[PDB]
């Protein structure tokens, strides 16, 4: 990309969102799933480049990092601890609820004792007393919902979790969770090409809940679409940057976490916060 947003990217240009009304982030965050090996498994191939991605965040204004016990597993949290501890000026969000038998292989396990073991492992790896934003990675359909929600309420009471998020949930599931704890954020798949969670987004906006879109660059597959390309060309931008600028303008509660393991791509992603789309642009994209 050649546009002026490339010159000094700054995630604070996306605005500040106060998670739960008290924990401030710049909305354009960083997804830390990709600083792992193929299959979200083990160390990344170029570990030193992954370390440089983390080191680059502060100067680009990125202060919101999303990871998970299951990213690696362990590897993503460990690299975050290596490079970002003691996290001055950072909010690290993490998750438990998925097990990892191998590359590309995921298993839901929401048993309360397993959720607690995952949370305790994250605390120890990240070297903190309390997780700022802890997310139920999935509601495990094999375990009664209320037992998982009750375990998480215990995490909050025990002071181990500050704010609670959900992931890939419906409005009905949010309202059920709300009987046990405030839902500070949800993290649902959402991007310009996949708006199945539109109703949940509107619910989050109506209730001041942060909406974290995962796969905000549709897993990097932003190519081949003439209208997106035309909006990008007009801004001296890439299609991926317009995809991010689109969701930033779509709703004031959206908190994109584009994932990358390369410094050049991190810079391009943060630079999307400096783009100003018109309402002509939004009309064309939708
Ligand atoms: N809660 C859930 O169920 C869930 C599920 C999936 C993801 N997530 C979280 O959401 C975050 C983002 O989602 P995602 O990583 O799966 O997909 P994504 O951010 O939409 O796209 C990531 C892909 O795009 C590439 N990429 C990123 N920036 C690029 C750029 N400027 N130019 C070219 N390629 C670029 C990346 O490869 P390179 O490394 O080569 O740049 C990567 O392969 C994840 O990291 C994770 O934190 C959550």
């Amino acid at each position: 990309p050649r546009g002026s947003h490339m010159s000094e990217p700054n995630a604070a240009l996306a605005g500040q969102f106060k998670i739960g009304g008290d924990l401030t982030i710049n909305r354009l965050g960083f997804g830390a799933m990709r600083i792992t090996g193929e299959g979200i498994w083990g160390q990344p191939k170029d570990v030193e480049e992954a370390r440089r991605v983390l080191r680059r965040l502060k100067a680009l204004g990125v202060n919101f990092v999303d990871t998970a016990e299951s990213y690696g597993p362990e590897v993503s949290e460990q690299l975050i601890a290596d490079e970002l501890y003691p996290y001055d000026g950072f909010v690290i969000a993490t998750k438990a609820g998925l097990q990892r038998p191998g590359p590309n292989h995921w298993v839901q396990d929401g048993r309360p004792e397993v959720l607690r073991r995952g949370l305790e492992a994250s605390l120890k790896r990240l070297k903190v007393e309390r997780i700022d934003l802890w997310q139920l990675h999935r509601i495990d359909s094999k375990v009664p919902r209320d037992e998982q929600f009750a375990a998480i309420a215990g995490f909050v009471k025990d002071g181990l979790v500050r704010h609670v998020g959900l992931s890939e949930v419906t409005v009905e599931e949010i309202e059920a969770a709300q009987k046990y704890f405030p839902v500070a954020t949800i993290q649902n798949r959402y991007n310009l090409f996949d708006r199945a969670s539109e109703e949940e987004l509107e619910f989050c906006e109506a209730n001041a809940i942060g909406f974290i879109p995962w796969a905000p660059l549709a897993s990097g597959r932003v190519g081949g679409r003439p209208v997106l390309e035309a909006v990008a060309q007009r801004h001296g931008a890439s299609p991926g940057q317009i995809a991010l600028a689109w969701m930033l303008k779509r709703s004031p509660v959206i908190l994109p976490i584009p994932g990358t393991g390369k410094v050049a791509h991190l810079e391009e992603n943060v630079a999307a916060a400096g783009i100003t789309l018109s309402e002509g642009d939004m009309a064309e994209l939708e």
